[PDB]
């Protein structure tokens, strides 16, 4: 084997035993100790592993820089390549690079796990273009995801490269002259002739072919050899498809495979050329050649706009996409329709054939022989009378898999409208790229007219049929898209042949990005406030700089002990079955295997869970796919994974209950009905003028914290002692659950939480599933052990938001006033209780939202099903109930034929009113937030403008909606509303603060440092918070319910007071002395400089039995107005503008609070419009990664994004007059959902019917499928009983 | 702990003060983030002084538990502790002594 | 002295804000903490001695 | 202390001490030490940040 030689951050690396299966990410983290680059999904869709790659391009005689996903980059493809990671551009120990400084100061970093990846995407852009345009800046992040920020701050901060939250004038200018140089040694190597290289791994042999001749010989000798260039397909097959290719040949270096030639028929690209190269060349061609010759080029470019992201496009090759022959390839349909020419070769042979329907004979196959390889591709110039179109529709515009994608071409007789050739090729409608030949053949010699449009649509409907059991589902939607795309092509061609109706024009326009506009309004601090008093100022997150530099340590970043082992969970593949037997004979053969652990290995109890209704390891029966049966422990993560995969479990299925409907039918619930009833319903419905009944459903949601669950367990070997480092919001329950499983006193277990790369409720309890399993492994082996879940494991096992089904009935007057409401809620709880009950209680607590309902009855039922147990998710049941509320409220407005905002306002509570659970609303600020939002958003003026747009547009519509919200503050569980703190002042005057809360990106420690600084009247620079641990503050409630600031703030405040009282005597005896002088004097006088602080939220304790008692300490309020534009033909939509007015009392930190508002808002936006989890009928989750589960992307946020914090509204119920902000804003994302529904109504009035008071159902999330299907028209209709009673 | 049995004696003291078996008490280690500005373990006074500090902290615990003991005299130490927790009474405290 | 266990220290650098966690065979965690902080030139609250 | 497991990247330190009771340090040469396998670095006064 040859040595692999490359560079990392300017340092030369010589790997004498390179394994072909080793990814750059693993190498960086486990071999080089550079933990700044993170693992977020392992499938190329999150960008957390982004790094920059630099190399000398022989064909261009130039040094090129591009980004790439370290998780998919085989180190074996990097010979003589220079890698640059986040650590390579700067750090807080030396100096931050401008990119790092700005994302940090602009508040573009919360939890910080995505920051390095985003920092590197931005850095790479600047290395290519020192002064990019706003467009280029946004496009740089098509492949980076952030769950915390809401993206706005990241884009706005970086836009500087093209009171206030941050000041751009303080930013150090970018100076390219000071960038690290290309490693000189590499520049010398460029003068050495390339040579074939051979790498040998544990299971794979890799050959780097230097010449075309070597490649062809290799293929003649090893026809099975798998070629690899970008590895964006092979990597996936290896990692997730259980594939193993013994021999790989990388032809990336071959000149012929990288050549670009401009011929008379078109432009040729070597099969190894990266899509980014093709994109660059075609763009240049489109800018230089006549429009009539670039029809096909522009089709290719349109698809490339929505093809993965920069990281993938910079490494993905042409040949790779063509030969992979995926059913959903976005390029093959274009290549087929345009007859793009393919030059195929093998040792001794060569042929060129235009791609046509026969090239893809069957699933994942092409017409290439086993010995052949694709040498080059020639994309044709378009001829006169020849037009082309390419379309793609998915679940999200950016980096998503096509639902339906196509390439369409038409060739007319010279100067006519008479069809000579017609090709309509689609992806996503069969197990391969297909051409609608039957349909198009019938149009040859026909003219481009209405009749042809009708004939083709009918033809498509019949030819591209989908059986009800078609993989991927969405049968109606996909068939509708096939016709809608043709309609768009049809109109577009009429336009090019040119008269077209004005209201039809927009249907032919390609997606157009609008310029961003963001404004944040907040209140300045008092005129005389001290500069050292930071409470109320926009102080950046204290760890933001270290998060941008990759120095911030997350659980897995902690170094492993020399003897530390790895654990991989073995989970059930059945929803409900008896475990007949377990065979590990195969797993025992995997190298590095240590042991298989199961229920019988537990020394203490196998009973766990919040309600003791769960097992640590399944015993006798499995009750859900993902149910933890046991675990494998091995010397490396790969070995543990591989061994666990071969553990064979024999099952015997049992009747299973999956859905809410199944549960209701089988009477499968947890506990009895929950209910809140006030007033006289019967009487209420009797006086109502109108009554509306209906059903509504809201799908679940995966937390998708960028950092998955992780635990490290260190067994001491003494008295049962164990120290664990865990990514959790609940150190207390982690500690007691581990102790219970081990059968030892709680005082023997230490749990430490530095920070979480996101939690969102998903780490309030479910983190124990991993922690307890890891603790058992550490106990049994005596070795430290760790486990970080891969994204697919996390999404399958750990649970998510509760899906809700609602049945409602509302009574109201013609005026819109509500007089009666009955709502029965049903949540799918999964295979255990966990937090499901409290979540339902919060739901019932918010079924009113901001409306006074005199007669009301709400019930809740927890459905017991064979699905992973669902848990807490930002909102804790509130969002679901608030959504149901707004749904019927919207139906009341329509039924009454009155403006929605008028109906909402007249039903709104008034200062002093009692809620349905009889708590008085004091300091009810919704009215103010409402009027100010209506005003700053120019609601009314824009409302008329929306109607105009809808009259001038037939296939596009806009919607506008303004909704309010109120969220009750305090844990539904009374005793959880307690908090403690511990503070030490060392003899140098420096202060170490410790409290029960944890940092998950919300900026809790920052706020606590701000609080302590103010209370002690010393600069924040003298105060520090290192971590959260069970041995500094015991029995802490999980960091949750958005009250951490409220309660830990008081505890920290109380502890500071005690310190001040103790120092008072010394301050008096030396008034002119310093803080340091007083501290030292106290110490030498033997006065303790250590104390605890505690807080208990007063007067809490509601009872669902008596409908009395205070459930909450106060309420947080807000209002949001959103406008959208929907494409009635595809389901896609734009979030044009959103205006939010939030009441957070006197903010402790407006930068962090606006960040919480924007972030929560985007997660709600995701819950209601983009995020959807699909399950097989048997209960097996289909969507287990960012490729299929689409959370909001950079391009998903409102183009015009305005946020204002209500001024002059101090809250006397909390620390320094502030208010909880964590969860309250999330529901406001629903404003986007209802603006969408408003738009759908416009579309239905346009093509569906004329019933202006029709109430069509729209469940959540309002995805492109639901939006398109709701826009009933001639197309949806195209996609017969013997008798019918009269 | 350097072999003189300091932690043993402190566990013995805490057990007597709280009036519970030593088996329910544990001492894992000494750290600057739990007890700051500590004098070095020396002068043979560790038992004397830390014994008092532990004693005081224990007294603070008993006082906080007293209301619960009074309401349920026949209950167990575990019963009172849990009751205290659910009534949101802090079960953490410092202790200090000065000769 | 001839303590059977000789002097010994393990020092763990966090890489964040000068933080360092040390496991030491000493009767004086306080002075160990301040002396290490003094040498490094960082506040005492950044140093943990166990 | 030393029974605590070493991290996979944990290094070892050996003190370099004076062999004279009282003298000026004219120079320090580590050219020979740098040849020993596993050598990482020699630390002296100037390396102290604080
Ligand atoms: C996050 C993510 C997003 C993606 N988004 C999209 C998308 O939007 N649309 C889409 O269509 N695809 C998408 N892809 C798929 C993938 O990136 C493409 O199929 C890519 O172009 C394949 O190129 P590669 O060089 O990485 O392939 P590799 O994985 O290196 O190779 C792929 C296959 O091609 C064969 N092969 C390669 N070169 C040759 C040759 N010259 N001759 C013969 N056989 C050859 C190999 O043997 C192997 O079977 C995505 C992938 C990821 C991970
Ligand atoms: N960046 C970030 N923000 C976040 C979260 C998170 O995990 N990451 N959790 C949310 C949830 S579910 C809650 S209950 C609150 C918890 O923290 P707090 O009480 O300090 O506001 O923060 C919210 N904001
Ligand atoms: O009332 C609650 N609200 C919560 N939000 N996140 C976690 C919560 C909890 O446990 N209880
Ligand atoms: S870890 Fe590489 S793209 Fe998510
Ligand atoms: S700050 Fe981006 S995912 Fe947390
Ligand atoms: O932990 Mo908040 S849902
Ligand atoms: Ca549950």
């Amino acid at each position: 084997a040859d040595e692999l030689v490359f560079f990392v951050n300017g340092k030369k690396v010589v790997e004498k035993n390179a394994d072909p299966e080793t990814t750059l990410l693993a190498y960086l983290r486990r071999k080089l100790g550079l933990r700044g680059t993170k693992l977020g999904c392992g499938e190329g869709g999150c960008g957390a592993c982004t790094v920059m790659l630099s190399k000398y391009d022989r064909l261009q005689d130039k040094i090129i820089h591009f980004s790439a996903n370290a998780c998919l980059a085989p180190i074996c493809t990097l010979h003589h390549v220079a890698v640059t990671t986040v650590e390579g551009i700067g750090s807080t120990k030396t100096r931050l690079h401008p990119v790092q400084e700005r994302i940090a100061k602009s508040h573009g970093s919360q939890c910080g796990f995505c920051t390095p990846g985003i920092v590197m995407s931005m850095y790479t852009l600047l290395r290519n273009q020192p002064e990019p345009t706003v467009e280029e800046i946004e496009d740089a992040f098509q492949g980076n995801l952030c769950r915390c920020t809401g993206y706005r701050p990241i884009l706005q901060g970086f836009r500087t490269f093209a009171p206030s939250l941050f000041n751009p004038e303080e930013f150090m200018p970018l100076d390219p002259t000071q960038e690290p140089i290309f490693p000189p040694e590499l520049l010398r190597l460029k003068d050495v002739p390339p040579k074939q290289l051979r790498f040998e791994g544990e299971r794979v042999t890799w050959i780097q072919a230097s010449t075309l001749k070597e490649l062809l010989d290799l293929k003649a000798q090893h026809p099975e050899a798998k070629l690899v260039v970008g590895n964006t397909e092979i990597g996936i097959e290896m990692k997730f498809k259980n594939q193993l290719f013994p021999m790989i040949i990388c032809p990336a270096w071959i000149p012929e495979l990288n050549a670009v030639e401009h011929g008379p028929e078109g432009i040729s690209f070597g099969a190894a050329c990266a899509l980014s190269s093709v994109e660059k060349t075609l763009l240049e061609a489109v800018a230089k050649l006549p429009t009539q010759k670039t029809e096909v080029f522009r089709g290719v470019l349109e698809q490339l706009r929505w093809f993965a992201g920069k990281q993938v496009k910079s490494v993905a090759s042409l040949g790779g996409n063509i030969i992979t022959a995926s059913p959903i390839s976005d390029l093959n349909p274009v290549f087929m329709a345009s007859g793009t020419k393919l030059t195929i070769v093998s040792r001794g042979t060569r042929r060129t054939v235009p791609m046509d329907h026969t090239f893809f004979p069957s699933y994942r196959k092409t017409l290439l022989g086993p010995e052949e390889i694709l040498l080059s591709i020639e994309i044709p110039y378009s001829r006169e009378d020849e037009f082309f179109s390419a379309f793609k529709q998915a679940s999200r515009r950016e980096d998503d898999i096509a639902k339906v994608t196509c390439g369409m071409r038409v060739l007319f007789q010279p100067g006519s409208m008479q069809v000579k050739e017609l090709a309509l090729c689609y992806g996503g409608m069969a197990d391969r790229t297909i051409s609608a030949l039957k349909t198009t053949q019938k149009q040859l010699s026909k003219f481009w007219n209405e009749k042809l449009l009708q004939d083709v649509c009918a033809g498509l409907a019949e030819e591209l049929s989908l059986s009800p059991d078609a993989p991927g589902g969405m049968i109606e939607f996909r068939r509708t898209l096939t016709l809608s795309f043709f309609f768009k092509f049809y109109l577009t061609v009429l336009k090019k042949l040119g008269k077209l109706d004005p209201t039809y024009t927009s249907a032919t326009l390609l997606f157009q990005k609008h310029p961003p506009a963001n404004i944040q309004l907040f209140q300045e601090v008092p005129n005389g406030q001290s500069k050292e008093d930071t409470v109320g100022r926009p102080l950046p997150h204290l760890a933001a700089a270290m998060q941008a530099s990759g120095e911030a340590v997350y659980c897995d970043d902690i170094p492993r002990y020399e003897n530390e082992l790895f654990l991989r969970l073995v989970t059930s593949t059945r929803a409900h079955a008896k475990i007949k037997s377990i065979d590990v004979s195969e797993a025992q053969k995997v190298p590095g295997f240590v042991c298989f652990l199961s229920a019988d290995d537990i020394p203490g109890s196998n009973e766990t869970g919040l309600f003791n209704d769960e097992t640590v390891f399944a015993k006798d029966t499995v009750t859900c796919v993902g149910h933890i049966i046991g675990a494998v422990v091995a010397d490396t993560p790969e070995h543990a994974e591989r061994a666990a995969h071969v553990v064979k479990v024999t099952y015997e299925d049992l009747p299973a209950i999956i859905t809410i409907e199944d549960a209701i039918k089988n009477n499968s619930f947890y506990g009895s009905e929950l209910k809140i009833e006030k007033g006289d319903l019967k009487k209420g419905f009797s006086e109502a003028d109108n009554v509306v009944s209906g059903e509504l459903y809201i799908g679940g949601q995966d937390h998708f914290y960028l950092e998955t669950h992780c635990t490290i367990a260190i067994p001491k070997g003494e008295e049962g002692e164990m120290e664990l480092f865990v990514s959790t919001q609940n150190a207390m329950k982690t500690q007691s659950f581990v102790a219970k499983m081990l059968g030892v006193p709680v005082n023997r277990i230490l749990v430490r939480v530095k920070r979480m790369g996101g939690g969102f409720g998903g780490k309030e309890t479910r983190s124990t599933l991993v922690s307890v399993a890891v603790a058992l492994a550490a106990y049994k082996t005596g070795h430290p052990v760790r486990c970080m879940l891969d994204r697919n494991e996390d999404m399958l096992i750990t649970g998510g938001r509760h899906p809700f089904l609602a049945r409602y009935k509302v009574g109201f007057m013609k005026t819109g006033t509500i007089v009666a409401l009955e709502v029965d809620h049903y949540s799918n709880a999964g295979n255990s209780r966990d937090l499901s009950h409290s979540i339902m209680e919060r739901a019932l607590f918010h079924m009113d939202n901001c409306y006074k309902i005199p007669n009301i009855r709400g019930t809740g039922r927890l459905c017991k099903t064979n699905l992973s147990s669902n848990t807490a998710f930002r909102g804790f049941g509130g969002p679901q109930a608030l959504f149901i509320a707004e749904n019927w409220m919207s139906e009341v407005a329509v039924t009454c034929g009155l403006p929605a905002e008028e109906v909402r306002w007249k039903n709104m509570y008034k200062e002093g009113d009692l809620t349905h659970f009889n708590q008085r609303l004091e300091g009810f600020s919704v009215p103010r937030c409402w009027d100010e939002c209506l005003k700053s958003s120019q609601y009314y003026a824009r409302k008329s403008e929306v109607d105009k747009f809808n009259k001038e547009n037939c296939w596009k519509k806009r919607g506008l909606c303004i909704i309010p919200t109120k969220f009750g503050i305090s844990f539904t569980v009374p005793f959880l509303n307690q908090a403690g703190a511990l503070i030490h002042v060392y003899t140098d005057g420096s202060v170490l603060v410790s409290h029960g809360g944890t940092e998950m990106g919300q900026g809790l420690h920052t706020k606590m440092v701000q609080v302590a600084s103010k209370a002690l009247k010393i600069p924040i620079s003298k105060i520090y918070i290192s971590e959260t641990s069970t041995n500094t503050v015991p029995n802490s409630s999980p960091t949750a319910a958005s009250v951490s600031t409220d309660i830990y703030g008081q505890a920290v405040y109380e502890a500071c007071q005690t310190i001040l009282k103790r120092l008072e005597p010394f301050k008096k005896k030396n008034p002119d002395g310093s803080w340091e002088d007083w501290v030292m004097a106290a110490y030498q006088d033997r006065v303790s400089l250590s104390t605890t602080g505690f807080y208990r939220t007063p007067n809490l304790g509601y009872s669902f039995e008596t409908n009395s008692g205070n459930a909450f300490h106060y309420f947080t309020y807000g209002v949001a107005c959103s406008e959208v534009e929907i494409d009635c033909l595809t389901g896609d939509h734009k979030n044009l503008r959103t205006d939010i007015v939030m009441d957070v009392g006197s903010s402790l930190n407006p930068a962090i609070d606006i960040g919480q508002v924007e972030g929560a808002f985007v997660q709600g936006l995701g819950l209601f419009t983009l995020e959807e989890l699909h399950y097989s009928p048997e209960g097996s989750l289909h969507t287990r990664g960012p490729s299929t589960y689409k959370i909001p992307a950079f391009g998903s946020i409102p183009t015009e994004f305005r946020v204002s914090l209500l001024r002059d509204c101090p809250n006397k119920k909390a620390i320094y007059a502030s208010k909880a902000v964590g969860e309250p804003p999330l529901f406001l994302g629903a404003s986007v959902f209802f603006a969408i529904k408003d738009a759908i109504r416009a579309a239905r009035a346009q093509h569906t019917n004329n019933n202006t008071k029709e109430l069509f159902r729209l469940d959540s999330p309002a995805t492109p499928e639901k939006i398109r299907n709701a826009c009933v028209d001639k197309f949806t209709t195209l996609c017969k009983p013997w008798s019918l009673r009269v």
